[PDB]
């Protein structure tokens, strides 16, 4: 556990990690999608009078 | 030319004729096209100022 906090650090602060390398391969699974940032934009016209 | 005139006449008259009997085909000729008839048709809205 120690050891993948270590390179867990490692990864978080900026280095790339293959974590395939020691996580095997498994069967599918369903994960949730990205969670994306919402400012509502719009545009409205005028009408003529 | 006179019994020409008078299938042509008939035809004209409102009945269908295959003039394939008497005018066999020949080399291709570019013909022209239809003529329409043309008149202006536009809109032009407006809006405020």
């Amino acid at each position: 556990r120690r050891l993948l906090a270590s390179m867990g650090e490692l990864f978080v602060r900026g280095i790339d990690v293959d974590w395939t390398a020691m996580v095997p391969a498994a069967g599918w699974v369903d994960l949730p999608t990205y969670a994306f940032e919402h400012r509502h934009y719009w545009l409205e016209p005028a009408e003529p009078a």
